[PDB]
C-alpha cells in the first residue's frame, strides 16, 4: 500500500509537503522514503543572555525578579548572523532541526504569566528555518529539572512550589550547581568535575521534585497547592506553557505547521525521582551514573534536614564507576526545606498560590509521609516508592504507570493546537517506551530515543577500547568483560549494534513507525583541550583526529543497516574553548568562533571555517529514496560511499519521482581552496541513470517488473581524499 491521500489523524487531505509517519520510514506524498538529518539548535537556549552556567552574579536575582531574557538565542535576528548559521547547516546537507526551548523561557514571570514576546521570537526563528528549507520538531527541554537544580528547564518558582529553599541546595548537597561549586562562598567553576551535572538526578532536590511531578498523588498525597496535588499543579502548568507556544504558532503563524514544524517531542530526558526505588538505604549497583559525593536516598534526606553525613564518593574508571574515598558533607543545621515565613515571603505568598495545611513546611516532606523518623534517623519504609503505599504488594513501573499517563495529557494538548502533529515519543533515558494506544498515536508518530557513546562522553577521551552499555543494561551479558571491544573495527560494529537495538524497540513496542535519534554527539574538549592549544606548550592545536574518529564512529552507527534519522547534539553559535557550550563544562558544538582562521556558488570558508571534525559529521546520505533504504556505508579515508536500496514492483518511479542523495563538497569537491565549488566524483550505479548538480545526486531507475530487488550506487572522489 502507498501513502494515503488523507491524514490518519484528521481524515483531511494533506498538503504536498506532508510527511507521512505511518510506516517504518518517513514518506513524502509520492511514496519516497525520507531520511531526516540535522542538529539540535541549540544548547544556548538553555540559559538567558549573559548568564552562562559558570557565572553566579545575577543568577538568582534575575530569576527571583521574574525575568528571563532569552531573546536572540539560539539565533540573533538583529545582526544578520542568523542566516549565515542556517546557510552553513544547509550547506552541510542537513534538513532537520530539533528546536530547543525551555519552560523557564515561557513562564519565568510567574504561574500563567507567559512570555508572549519570546514566543514571537521563536516564531520568527521558525520562519527563517522555513525559508532555508528545514523541517523542525519542537523540544521542550530540561536537564535535572532546572538551571536552579543543576541544569536547564523549569522556572525558579517551581522550586518554591515544591517547598524548597533554592539558597540551601548547595549546603545540603541537594543539588550541585556549576556556579556554586565547590561552595557558594568560594566558587571555582573551572574545577567543576566532568559530567557531574548528571548526578543531580540522584540527589535530593531532583529526587523530590520528579517524584512530585510524575507521582505526587501516589507518594505525596498531603502536598496540596491551589486545591490540587503538586503533581497536577506542576504537570498542568508545564503542559499549559507548551500548549500556549503551540497555540501561538497555530494562530499567528499557521503556515509553519506541517510544512516546517512537523511535530513535537515529549518532555526531554525526564527524571524518575525516587519512583521505583527498591531500598532507600542504598544506591543500586545498577544505577550507571555515580560520580563525586553520592549520598544514598536516606543520607540525602538526613542532609536535607541539616545533619552531617559521611557519603561514598565515586570515580569513573575505564569499566565505569568505582569507589573512591568517603567525604563528609556538613550542612551545619541548614535545611533544604522552605520555612513557613519564607514561604509567605518568597513562596506561596509572593508567586500567588495557596498551600494546603497538611503540607508541612520547613521539615522533610518524606518524613512527613512516614518514610523515615527524624528524631532517630530510622528508615521506616525502605520500599515506600517501589509499590503503591495503600496497596503495597503491587510493584510500580515508572514508564508504564506514571510517564505514560503524563504523555497522554501532553500529547492531547499538542494535537489540540497542531492537529497533524507527529508525536516524537522520547521514553525516559535507557528505558524502552511503553505500549501506547493507537487512540492517541493515530498513525502519526515517531520514536525519538537519545544515544550517546557514554564512555567517550564521560571520559572526554576517544579510547582504544569501549563497551556495549545497552547490552549490559539489558542483561545480555553474563559478565561486563564480555561486553568489551578493542580496536576501531570491533568498536564501530558494536556501537552500530547498539543503535540497532533502539530501532528494534520501535517495531517491537510502538508499531511500524519511524525512528529518529533525537540526540547523539561527542565531546570536543578531549585530552585536556589539546586541540585548543591548552597544553603541551600548544602542541596539538587544530588536530581533531581523536574527535573525528569518535564522531565518525557515532555517525557510522546510524548508517549500516540502521539508516537512521537523527539530530546531532549540538550546534552552539557562542561556543568558546574556555567554557565550551557555556553549560556545565560540556563542549559538544560542531562549530566555534575560536576555531576560525544544489549550488557551489558559496565559499569553502562557510563549510570549513570554525568547524571541528567536519569530515566526520558532514557525510553523504540519501535525502529521499524510491524504495526502502537497505544499507549505507561511508569511509572517510577513501571517500567511498555505497548505498543499497530495496525497490519493489509497486514503487513509484518516473522523471519527477527519483532518488536524491547529498554529496558533500567537504569530501567530494575538486578543490577546497578559499573558483566555484564543484564535485569531482566517479559514480557506479547498478541500474538506471544519474546526474549531479551542486551537492545533489539524482538517481532515476525503473522498478522491477516483479517482486523486489536491491539496487546499489557507489561514489568516490576521483583521485582519493582531499586534504582540508
Amino acid at each position: 500500500p502507498p501513502p494515503p491521500e488523507v491524514s490518519p489523524v484528521t481524515g483531511n487531505p494533506v498538503s504536498p509537503h506532508y510527511i507521512h509517519s505511518s510506516t517504518l520510514h518517513f514518506q513524502d506524498v509520492n511514496g519516497r522514503s525520507l531520511v531526516l538529518r540535522g542538529v539540535n539548535l541549540s544548547g544556548s537556549a538553555k540559559h538567558p543572555n549573559n548568564q552562562p552556567s559558570h557565572i553566579r552574579e545575577g543568577f538568582w536575582e534575575t530569576a527571583e525578579a521574574g525575568k528571563g531574557d532569552f531573546i536572540n538565542k539560539p539565533l540573533n535576528l538583529d545582526d544578520g548572523s542568523a542566516d549565515l548559521h542556517l546557510a552553513r547547516l544547509k550547506a552541510w546537507g542537513y534538513n532537520l532541526l530539533r528546536y530547543v526551548f525551555t519552560w523557564e523561557s515561557l513562564e519565568h514571570a510567574g504561574p500563567k504569566e507567559y512570555d508572549y514576546a519570546y514566543m514571537d521570537y521563536i516564531i520568527a526563528v521558525l520562519r527563517k528555518c522555513k525559508e532555508w528549507g528545514f523541517r523542525v520538531f519542537m523540544d521542550p527541554h530540561q536537564d535535572v529539572w532546572s538551571r536552579f537544580t543543576g541544569g536547564s528547564g523549569a522556572p525558579l518558582w517551581t522550586l518554591y512550589a515544591c517547598g524548597i529553599d533554592p539558597y540551601h541546595l548547595t549546603a545540603t548537597a541537594a543539588a550541585y550547581l556549576h556556579c556554586e561549586w565547590p561552595s557558594a562562598e568560594s566558587p571555582k567553576p573551572q574545577d567543576f568535575p566532568a559530567m557531574i551535572w548528571g548526578t543531580n538526578y540522584t540527589h535530593l532536590a531532583n529526587q523530590t521534585i520528579w517524584t512530585f511531578f510524575f507521582a505526587g498523588k501516589t507518594y505525596a498525597p498531603k502536598c496540596i497547592i491551589d486545591g490540587k496535588n503538586i503533581q497536577d499543579f506542576l504537570q498542568d502548568h508545564f503542559i499549559d506553557a507548551v500548549g500556549e507556544l503551540a497555540k501561538r504558532i497555530a494562530e499567528e503563524a499557521g503556515d509553519l505547521l506541517d510544512e516546517c514544524v512537523i511535530g513535537w517531542d515529549s518532555i526531554n530526558e525526564p527524571g524518575e525521582g525516587l519512583i521505583g526505588c527498591k531500598d532507600l538505604a542504598v544506591i543500586p549497583a545498577e544505577q550507571q551514573l555515580k560520580k563525586g559525593p553520592s549520598p544514598t536516598p536516606i543520607e540525602g534526606m538526613r542532609l536535607g534536614m541539616g545533619e552531617a553525613q559521611d557519603v561514598q564518593a565515586w570515580n569513573f574508571g575505564p569499566m565505569g564507576p568505582y569507589r573512591g574515598s568517603r567525604q563528609t558533607i556538613d550542612p551545619k543545621g541548614v535545611k533544604l526545606w522552605l520555612s513557613k515565613e519564607d514561604d509567605v515571603k518568597r513562596g506561596s505568598g509572593k508567586w500567588g498560590w495557596t498551600r494546603g495545611k497538611e503540607w508541612a513546611l520547613g521539615t522533610c516532606i518524606w518524613a512527613h509521609h512516614g518514610v523515615w523518623e527524624i528524631a532517630t534517623s530510622t528508615l521506616l519504609r525502605p520500599d515506600y516508592f517501589s509499590t503503591l503505599p495503600t496497596n503495597p504488594g503491587h510493584q510500580v513501573d515508572f514508564v508504564d504507570d506514571f510517564w505514560a499517563l503524563h504523555w497522554l495529557a501532553y500529547s492531547s494538548r499538542i494535537r489540540l493546537h497542531h492537529p497533524e502533529s507527529i508525536h516524537f515519543i522520547q521514553a525516559p533515558v535507557l528505558r524502552q517506551p511503553p505500549k501506547l494506544p493507537e487512540s492517541f498515536l493515530k498513525g502519526r508518530a515517531c520514536s525519538s530515543p537519545h544515544f550517546y557513546d557514554g564512555l567517550t562522553l564521560m571520559t572526554k577521551h576517544w579510547n582504544w577500547f569501549n563497551a556495549d552499555a545497552i547490552g549490559v543494561i539489558r542483561k545480555k551479558y553474563w559478565s561486563i568483560v564480555q561486553a568489551v571491544r578493542i580496536g576501531e573495527g570491533p568498536i564501530r560494529k558494536m556501537i552500530q549494534g547498539e543503535l540497532a537495538v533502539l530501532k528494534q524497540d520501535t517495531i517491537d513496542i510502538l508499531g511500524n513507525y519511524p525512528t529518529l535519534v533525537g540526540e547523539i554527539g561527542i565531546p570536543y574538549d578531549m585530552d585536556d583541550k589539546k586541540a585548543y592549544g591548552y597544553v603541551d606548550g600548544g602542541r596539538g592545536e587544530g588536530d581533531y583526529s581523536s574527535q573525528q574518529k569518535a564522531m565518525d564512529c557515532s555517525m557510522n552507527a546510524c548508517d549500516g543497516p540502521n539508516c537512521l534519522n537523527y539530530a546531532i547534539w549540538n550546534y552552539v553559535p557562542d561556543n568558546v574553548h574556555e567554557w565550551g557550550d557555556n553549560w556545565n563544562g560540556e563542549d559538544l558544538s560542531l562549530w566555534s568562533v575560536d576555531d576560525k582562521e544544489d549550488s557551489g556558488d558559496f565559499s569553502p570558508t562557510l563549510i570549513l571555517d570554525g568547524s571541528r571534525a567536519v569530515a566526520a559529521f558532514c557525510r553523504p546520505y540519501p535525502v529521499a529514496t524510491v524504495g526502502i533504504p537497505e544499507r549505507i556505508d561511508f569511509d572517510i579515508t577513501s571517500t567511498k560511499f555505497k548505498y543499497a536500496v530495496r525497490v519493489r514492483a509497486d514503487d513509484i518511479a518516473n522523471e519527477q519521482v527519483y532518488t536524491e542523495i547529498y554529496l558533500p563538497f567537504v569530501h567530494y569537491a575538486a578543490s577546497l581552496n578559499a573558483a566555484q565549488l564543484s564535485l569531482d566524483v566517479t559514480i557506479v550505479a547498478s541500474h538506471g541513470r544519474v546526474e549531479i548538480q551542486g551537492q545533489t545526486l539524482r538517481w532515476w531507475y525503473p522498478v522491477p517488473g516483479t517482486g523486489e530487488e536491491v539496487y546499489t550506487i557507489e561514489v568516490q572522489r576521483n583521485g582519493g581524499a582531499l586534504r582540508r
